[PDB]
């Protein structure tokens, strides 16, 4: 018999309901505090953090049907055992094409600050991801060139990419001038301005990074406009990378309709204990 | 293996309630309801009518993912060929357990926007339910229904419950409807007809052999109201009895919620004898 998971709009968090499309089977989970950056060691337990990471223990069951109503979102599912959760979660870790998405990230009222500690906070929450992406870009054929970060933040991420591919020109852009001030110490080039006004000519970058198309940063319409803005900077055959601390607001299906063929959709921690969103797309 | 497509319905002017899902062969298909060939298929062309009927031509593709946004709902899907739709639609016709539902029926503005019922208006409703009247009584016989007390919580003109009372003679037909103009017409068709909100059922608790609900649907009630009314109507059904959910407009209660409430679905959709059309027809056994 099926079960129902609910997130109300007034005080619930619809953006915490994630879907995992594994092996033609859709699973539903509720994101909680994840073990960050790695799993609990033998004698030292890992710290918890609300971040991009999902783990098997946050899975709920096998999605049968949803019902989006006036004041809440409901997902009907058949519950999964703890061992069944881990095995299906492992199959998603073994397949980076697995989509991890949050279909209700723009529902509810909850979705409706640059300091020295605030820059350190987001840099820490993106660590498990700075460790993953540059190596994974090498395995996907990235050879270097011009790397464009449309919302570079401190610039630590794009700098990590430029370290992995020596000779890559790192060009950052951020809306916050406090962000740009820091990013100029880590990047060859950092511009102050909204991503909707890109600072580089079109089709001039071999890698475009988008970390701002996400819940609590932009709305749905804006995220799709900024996606078309950042991707217009990518040359043909180049790579577009979408990820984020908070749920990405664009689907990989929309990217495919935009001519951005997904090469991978999610990534896992080296231990395999967690999954996160990591869309790597090839512009056609 | 097909690059996706997108079907959109806006809340302000679109019709999200017209997007239907077909859960056939362990996969979800998406379609948009248009005017169906009613009551039967076409060498004379049948009349077209917005009703409970969906046809294979109304399918769009295989659901990949949806995105319920602030001002619209989108469904990403791989489009199906016309021959492919009929093949999958025929497999749904051949399995009345196929769930046909409208998961966005309670979203949008159109579903948010008198004393007299004329003779022609009563004719209008009975005609829209004719395919449904021809099907359920014969289908309820094949599912073990032997008779007793048949309670219709929103009997409307009463013609539907009268059809049931004819397939199973000796059954006491109890009607109820919010509208007093409905009750007056249903009194001429049923053993008794009561005026009142189905949230206050006019029939003893846990005493009916069959409960019919045509009011748990879009444009009739809200979502929370539909669930409260379902609880009230099913509460009149005796253990082991049958509860039937159906509607001219999309049914607002999920089959999964019926199973959570002790109502085991024996079938979820029905098909015209021609097999050309499908419609929602939940038959639930109470435990
Ligand atoms: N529309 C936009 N264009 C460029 N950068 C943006 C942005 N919206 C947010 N950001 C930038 O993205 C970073 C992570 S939230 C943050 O440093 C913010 O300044
Ligand atoms: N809350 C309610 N209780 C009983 N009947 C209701 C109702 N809401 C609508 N109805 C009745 O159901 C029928 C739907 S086509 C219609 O004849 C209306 O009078």
């Amino acid at each position: 018999a099926p079960d129902r998971v609910v997130e109300t709009y007034a005080e619930g968090k619809p953006y915490d309901l994630f879907f995992l499309d594994v092996a033609g089977v859709r699973l539903v989970g509720r994101k909680t505090e994840a073990a960050y950056p790695g799993p609990d060691r033998d004698g030292l337990p890992a710290e918890r953090l609300k971040c991009a990471l999902v783990e098997a223990r946050m899975l709920l069951g096998v999605v049968e049907r949803d019902q989006v109503a006036e004041d809440h979102v409901a997902v009907f599912h058949r519950p999964l055992g703890e061992a069944e959760k881990a095995e299906l979660f492992a199959a998603a870790v073994a397949d980076p094409t697995t989509d991890l998405y949050y279909p209700y990230a723009q529902l509810g009222d909850r979705v409706r600050e640059v300091t020295d500690e605030s820059a350190r906070e987001l840099d820490h929450a993106e660590e498990v991801l700075r460790d993953h992406v540059p190596d994974r870009l090498a395995e996907l054929g990235f050879r270097g060139g011009v790397a464009y970060d449309a919302a570079c933040s401190t610039g630590a991420f794009l700098q990590a990419v430029g370290r992995r591919f020596p000779g890559t020109r790192t060009i950052g852009q951020d809306l916050s001038p406090a962000m740009v001030a820091r990013a100029r110490t880590r990047l060859d080039e950092a511009h102050c301005g909204d991503g909707i006004r890109p600072a580089i000519p079109e089709a001039s970058a071999d890698l475009v990074v988008c970390r701002h198309l996400n819940a609590f940063v932009v709305g749905t319409g804006q995220a799709h406009d900024l996606l078309a803005a950042a991707a217009s900077r990518c040359r043909e055959g180049g790579l577009v990378v979408l990820l984020g601390h908070t749920p990405v607001l664009v689907s990989s299906q929309w990217c495919e309709m935009s001519g951005l063929t997904p090469l991978q959709r999610s990534g896992a921690t080296p231990s395999g204990h967690a999954l996160f969103q990591c869309y790597v797309l090839r512009k056609g």
